[PDB]
C-alpha cells in the first residue's frame, strides 16, 4: 500500500462534478425536472465511505451543473426497508402526481417493491417525501429469487389508464426483463410475455426502455411511439459491473422489444461507456427537449485510501442521448451544454506537427481542470484491453494526448487513437503508468469507433482532478476513468501531444479551456 499524504488525498476531490460533502455515494435514483429545478437522488451511506446503510441523498440545480445540497429524502426506517432503500424510478402522471417506485430490503435480505411520493407537490424543491401506507406493494414471482428482485423502471403509458414498468432479473444464466401493468402504481400485475431476454448475460439490473427519434435532434418523452420512433433497451450487467444498450423496436400490442441487430443484443453488444460507468438512468427534460443520462464512477484506488480521505465515488457530468443518424447503428452521448458555462478562457494550438515517436509539450498553465477539443490527421488482432497501451507501437498508432503527466513523464495517462489493418480505428485510455502507487487500477480501456469518410479523428476530454472523461467522434465512443497521481498534482500536472506510431506523422489542432468550480454547496 502507498503511504498517501494529506496533500495527495485532498487534491483528488473534484472541482465541477457532483459529489456529496463526505462519505459514500453510488447509484442514481429518480432523476426528474420539476417546477424549474433539475432533481437528482442517489444512494448514500451516512456513516462510512463504503457501500451500506443505504439511504437517498437529494440535490437540485437550475442547469444540471450548479448543484445545491438538500436534506436526506428517504431513510431506512421501516421493517420492509430496514436493510436499505434502493434504486428508484419516478413516473410523472398527467394529473401532476409524482410516483416514486423503489426497492426496500428486509433484515432477511428479501427485496420488495414499495412506493413513495412528495408530501407537498406545491414545493418546487420537493424536500419532504412520504411512504405509501400500503407498503410493501410487490413481492417476487415464483420464477425469480426473492433476494434478487429489484430496480423498477420509469413507466410508459398504454391506454385506458394502464401503465407498464420493467423489472430486470434472470432465469439461470439468461438475462430477462419482466413487465408489470398498473393503473394506480399501488397494485401490479405481471405480464406473461417478457419484454426481451438474452442468453449467457446473467442478471439484468437497472433496466431502461426509452424512445429515440430517427429524424430530429431532440429527445422524446418516455411514452412516445410511432413510425419514426425506435427504442433503446438498456441493462446494467451485474456480473460485469458494466452498462450495455441496444437499438431496436418496441411494439405496444405484443409488449415485445426486438433488436435491430441480434449479434449486438443487450449485454453482448455496445456500451454507453467503455470505462468505469454504472447503474445509468435517463430522464426526459421538457425545458430543452432532451433525454439526459446519469451514471456513477466508482473509486479505482484502495478502500484504505477511501477511509483515510473520508469519501468515495462521483457522478459523471450528465450527458445527452441521441440516435446517431450518420450511422443509424449507435447512440451519441455528449456532455450537457451547460458544462460550457464553466469555461474560463481558451488557448489554441493550430496545425501542430508530431512525427513518428515524438512528444510535444502543450503549455496551458495549470492542467487539472480542463475542457479539451482536439482533431488529428495522418499526413499524406488489436484490442485495447490486451494491448501494451501507449507503449505498443504500430505502423498507424498510437497517437493522441497525455494528461495528468509530469514534466519527465514519470507519470502519464494517454488517451489515443490506433488504426489497425479494411481498416479499424481504436480509441483507448491507458492507466498502466497513471500513478507510481501500486494499489490503484492499471488497465487499458477502450473499443473500436466508427470513423466515416472525410472525418478527422476527433476527441474531447474533460479533466477534473481524479476523474477523466473522454469522447471520440462526437460521442460515438466514450471512456471514463479515475486517476490517482502521486506527483502529477497541483502545478506539477502537465499536458502533451504524442505520436508513438512508426510509419505515420500526424498534424493536430487543439482548443483548451481552463474550467471553473461548480461551487457545489448547501441550499439556502
Ligand atoms: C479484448 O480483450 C479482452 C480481454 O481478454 C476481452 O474481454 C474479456 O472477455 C472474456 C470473454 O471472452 C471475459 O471472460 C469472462 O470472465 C469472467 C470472469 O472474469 C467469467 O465469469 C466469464 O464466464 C468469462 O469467462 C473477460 O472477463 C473479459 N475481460 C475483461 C477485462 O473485460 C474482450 O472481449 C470482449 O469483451 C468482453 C467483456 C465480452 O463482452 C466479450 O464477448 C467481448 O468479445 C476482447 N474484445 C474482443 C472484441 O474480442
Ligand atoms: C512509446 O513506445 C515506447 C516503446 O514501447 C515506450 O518505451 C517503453 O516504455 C515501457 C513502459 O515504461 C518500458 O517498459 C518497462 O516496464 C517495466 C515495468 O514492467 C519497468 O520496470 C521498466 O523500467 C520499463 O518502464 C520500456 O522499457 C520502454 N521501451 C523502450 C524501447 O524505450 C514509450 O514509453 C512510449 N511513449 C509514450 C509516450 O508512452
Ligand atoms: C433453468 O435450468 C433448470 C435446470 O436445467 C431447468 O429445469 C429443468 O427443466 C428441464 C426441461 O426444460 C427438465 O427436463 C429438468 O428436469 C429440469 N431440471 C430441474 C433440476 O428442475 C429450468 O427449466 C424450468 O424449470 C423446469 C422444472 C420446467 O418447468 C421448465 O419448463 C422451466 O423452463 C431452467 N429455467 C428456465 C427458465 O429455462
Ligand atoms: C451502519 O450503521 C451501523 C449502526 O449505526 C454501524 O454499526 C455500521 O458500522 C459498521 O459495522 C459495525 C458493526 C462495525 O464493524 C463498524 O466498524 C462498521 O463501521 C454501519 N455500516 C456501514 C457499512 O457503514
Amino acid at each position: 500500500p502507498y503511504p498517501w499524504s494529506n496533500a495527495q488525498l485532498s487534491w483528488q476531490r473534484t472541482a465541477f462534478h457532483f459529489q456529496p460533502e463526505r462519505s459514500w455515494m453510488s447509484d442514481p435514483d429518480g432523476p426528474i425536472f420539476y417546477k424549474g429545478w433539475y432533481h437528482f437522488f442517489y444512494q448514500y451511506n451516512p456513516d462510512n465511505p463504503v457501500w451500506g446503510n443505504n439511504t437517498w441523498g437529494h440535490t437540485v440545480s437550475r442547469d444540471l451543473i450548479h448543484w445545491l445540497y438538500l436534506p436526506l429524502a428517504l431513510a431506512a426506517d421501516q421493517w420492509y426497508d430496514m436493510q436499505g432503500v434502493f434504486s428508484g424510478s419516478a413516473t410523472c402522471l398527467p394529473d401532476g402526481r409524482i410516483m416514486m417506485l423503489y426497492t426496500g430490503v428486509t433484515k432477511e435480505m428479501v427485496e420488495m417493491l414499495s412506493l413513495a411520493y412528495p408530501a407537498d407537490l406545491s414545493d418546487p424543491l420537493l424536500v419532504e417525501w412520504v411512504k405509501y401506507p400500503g407498503n410493501p406493494i410487490l413481492s417476487a414471482p415464483p420464477g425469480v429469487s426473492p433476494t434478487e428482485f429489484r430496480d423498477a423502471s420509469t413507466g410508459w403509458y398504454v391506454s385506458n389508464g394502464t401503465w407498464r414498468i420493467a423489472i430486470g432479473a434472470k432465469y439461470n444464466t439468461t438475462g430477462i426483463a419482466m413487465v408489470y401493468e398498473t393503473k394506480d402504481f399501488k397494485s401490479f400485475k405481471l405480464l406473461e410475455e417478457l419484454l426481451h431476454a438474452v442468453p449467457d448475460t446473467g442478471l439484468w439490473e437497472c433496466v431502461d426502455l426509452y424512445p429515440v427519434s430517427t429524424t430530429g435532434e431532440k429527445g422524446l418523452e418516455t411514452s412516445v411511439n410511432g413510425p419514426k420512433v425506435k427504442h433503446v433497451l438498456k441493462a446494467s450487467i451485474d456480473e460485469q459491473q458494466r452498462d450495455y444498450y441496444a437499438i431496436g423496436t418496441y411494439d405496444l400490442g405484443t409488449n415485445k422489444w426486438t433488436p435491430d441487430n441480434p449479434e449486438e443484443d443487450v449485454g453482448i453488444g455496445l456500451r454507453y461507456d467503455w470505462g468505469k460507468y454504472y447503474a445509468s438512468k435517463t430522464f426526459y427534460d421538457p425545458k430543452k427537449q432532451r433525454r439526459v443520462v446519469w451514471a456513477w464512477t466508482k473509486e479505482l484506488d484502495s478502500e484504505v485510501a477511501d477511509r483515510e480521505k473520508g469519501w468515495a465515488n462521483v457522478q459523471t457530468i450528465p450527458r445527452t442521448v441521441l440516435l446517431d443518424q450518420k450511422t443509424g447503428t449507435n447512440v451519441l452521448l455528449w456532455p450537457v451544454e451547460e458544462v460550457e458555462s464553466l469555461r474560463l478562457s481558451s488557448k489554441e494550438f493550430s496545425k501542430v506537427k508530431a512525427g513518428a515517436g515524438s512528444v510535444v509539450p502543450l503549455d496551458v498553465g495549470t492542467a487539472t481542470q480542463l475542457d479539451i477539443i482536439a482533431e488529428f490527421e495522418i499526413d499524406k488482432g488489436y484490442n485495447c484491453t490486451t494491448s501494451g497501451g501507449a507503449a505498443e507501437r504500430g505502423v498507424l498508432g498510437p497517437f493522441g494526448l497525455l494528461v495528468s503527466a509530469t514534466e519527465n513523464l514519470s507519470e502519464q495517462t494517454p488517451v489515443y487513437f490506433y488504426i489497425a489493418k479494411n481498416f479499424k480505428t481504436f480509441f483507448c485510455l491507458d492507466e498502466s503508468r497513471s500513478s507510481k502507487a501500486s494499489d490503484v487500477s492499471k488497465q487499458v480501456k477502450g473499443f473500436t469507433v466508427p470513423v466515416l469518410d472525410g472525418e478527422k479523428f476527433t476527441m474531447r476530454l474533460l479533466v477534473d482532478h481524479s476523474i477523466v472523461e473522454s469522447f471520440a467522434q462526437g460521442g460515438r465512443s466514450c471512456i471514463t476513468s479515475r486517476v490517482y497521481p502521486t506527483e502529477a498534482i497541483y502545478g506539477a500536472a502537465k499536458l502533451f501531444l504524442f505520436n508513438n506510431a512508426t510509419g505515420a506523422s500526424i498534424t493536430a489542432s487543439l482548443k483548451i479551456w481552463e474550467m471553473n468550480s461548480a461551487f457545489i454547496q448547501p441550499f439556502h
